[PDB]
């Protein structure tokens, strides 16, 4: 008989993906609020599982999914998927890598300027009917250090250069020529830290790895440095950060990511309430355009994987 | 006998200017809080007057200043000086034109991104301990229309181009080649309005002139347009703006300038409180660097004027 391929969608997702699968005759079971327990009870009946972030595709879930051939994550990352277990089972894992680059780049520049100019303080004052001027720092002519020169880091550098800033970049990978191409200069982390007025973090690091910006790095920094982070909170030693903010060394820390969102620990709470700390609620990929690309890319990558498997 | 040249400083100003004059033997009377009335009583004894913004150098003040030879405005504009009367009296007027360009450019980019991404709303939520994501708009690939292609407008265009935006520009003056040089295209205001996703105002207009962005222009605009203004409030018809924001056509209005700061009129108040309106408290030139340049430039221009007069 003819195989009837079955897909399970466990979280609320863009209708484009569901519509695309249904149009092609694929049996799609949309259970956006399926419980942990019920998932384990039925995962064994599916060839494809589509998840966003609420659902965790752990090792035990994959083991139970004896028919799983494709795991689709409608997102820009795979932190909720056991990629190692998936590979062992030879299960294709697809998602939307790089789908939000420009949106993250733009928020980075926005945070840098908001931090440098105390825009939040000014906007709050304005809304209250108090039009009192507030003084900040100019960026042109200053040096920015891009830590993590990938998709996002490279573009932030191109923009900062256009803003008249001198761009320095550090990456564990070879970026000598890539940096030169955008009028930037690849240097050691030490040189970047000692010479940057603004430091922007755009690295990919694991959750259990030690922070890249720790005590020694903070000590190497210039006085009144502005630090921007739209990558990962763990890349920074939060306690060291609070220490250096209280010492008056760090002019401002602008971030779209927090160790805990919302904060729960005492030191995290102290950072959040500090006037030198600027925080957005992890909206780096939150634009209509980026979210549409996430859906389209996840859908297209899923279709390609299905075609390679001979399903369509 | 030898002329002893006398200078009157009527407002609190950067000590660099006062120190420079004193070092050169010039008689400097620093009266940062001198009243209107007292000013008129003694202005006739001075060759030079230095003002910032509190003091108004009106026609009657100049007439009384029978010995006035130089009027110095420690600022980026001359709205508090009767330049016409000054010219008739052949009185040299100096200040710091263009001194805050990069700071204004940076705030413009910051406002554009903050408006596009509802950064204020997100930051307010974060500070309250509510880390709820908010969706905005991406800028890359979209078209920005620079109205007023001068010092600031040109640089905003260079930066927007680096952000991957298509840049269009309109100016009453010839800018065909200037625009082309930065990968932008000079067009009519009509074409700019019909094709821009973002419109940034950087024009120099008088207080009694009709707004450049009035009803016909708002009608020509694209749906969901983002309008940024760091130039002058009067360049925009505020009532028409409120009308189009309420209609849902304008996605957001981000400005560093308001018709009245703080607002006093009912319609102004309605605009200020609207969620689609983003406002900073006229901090465009408020950076340590820009303010230092204002002082240095005003001081240097004052010295040059004095030298031409044979005073030093
Ligand atoms: N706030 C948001 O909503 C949002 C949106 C998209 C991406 N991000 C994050 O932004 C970061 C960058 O994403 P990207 O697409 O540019 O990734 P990328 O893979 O293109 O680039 C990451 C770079 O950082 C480098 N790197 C890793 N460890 C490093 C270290 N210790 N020192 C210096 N460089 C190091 C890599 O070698 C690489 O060149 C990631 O952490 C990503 O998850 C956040
Ligand atoms: N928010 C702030 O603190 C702050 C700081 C600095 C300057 N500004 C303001 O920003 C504006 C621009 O300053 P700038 O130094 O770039 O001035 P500029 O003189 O260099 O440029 C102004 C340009 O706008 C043009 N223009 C005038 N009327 C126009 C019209 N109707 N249509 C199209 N173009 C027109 C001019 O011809 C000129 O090219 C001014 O209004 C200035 O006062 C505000």
């Amino acid at each position: 008989a003819i195989y009837t391929v079955k897909a399970l969608i466990t979280d609320p997702i863009d209708e484009i993906l569901i519509k695309t699968l249904r149009e092609k005759g694929i049996q799609v079971d949309y259970m956006p609020e399926i419980s942990k327990e019920e998932l384990l009870n039925i995962i064994g009946n599916y060839d494809i599982i589509v998840v966003r972030s609420r659902t965790k595709v752990t090792k035990d879930v994959i083991e139970k999914g004896k028919k799983l051939k494709i795991i689709a994550r409608a997102g820009i990352g795979l932190d909720n998927i056991d990629t190692e277990e998936a590979e062992k089972r030879n299960i294709k894992v697809v998602y939307a890598p790089g789908a939000s680059t420009d949106s993250a780049v733009e928020l980075t520049i926005g945070l840098m300027i908001a931090a440098a100019r105390k825009m939040y303080t000014s906007m709050a004052l304005a809304k209250s009917g108090i039009f009192k001027k507030i003084e900040g720092l100019e960026l042109a002519g200053k040096t920015i250090g891009i830590v993590g020169f990938g998709r996002i880091g490279t573009k932030v550098g191109i923009i900062a250069n256009a803003m008249g800033m001198k761009v320095l970049a550090y990456d564990i990978l070879d970026i000598r020529e890539k940096a030169e191409k955008i009028n930037a200069k690849a240097v050691s982390l030490e040189e970047l830290l000692k010479n940057s007025d603004v430091i922007s973090l755009h690295v990919t690091v694991s959750k259990d790895a030690k922070p890249i910006i720790d005590y020694p790095q903070f000590e190497l920094m210039k006085d009144n440095v502005i630090i921007v982070n739209t990558s990962r909170a763990v890349a920074v030693n939060g306690k060291a950060l609070l220490d250096y903010i209280k010492k008056g060394k760090v002019y401002a820390y602008a971030t779209d990511v927090f160790w805990n969102e919302p904060p729960k620990e005492e030191w995290e709470l102290e950072l959040l309430k500090h006037e030198r700390v600027i925080v957005t609620t992890h909206i780096g990929a939150q634009t209509k355009e980026a979210q549409k690309r996430v859906a389209e890319m996840t859908t297209q990558n899923l279709l390609n994987a299905m075609k390679e498997l001979g399903m369509i």
